[PDB]
């Protein structure tokens, strides 16, 4: 998350 969901 933190990034449309990029990973964490």
């Amino acid at each position: 998350w933190x990034v449309x969901e990029a990973x964490d």
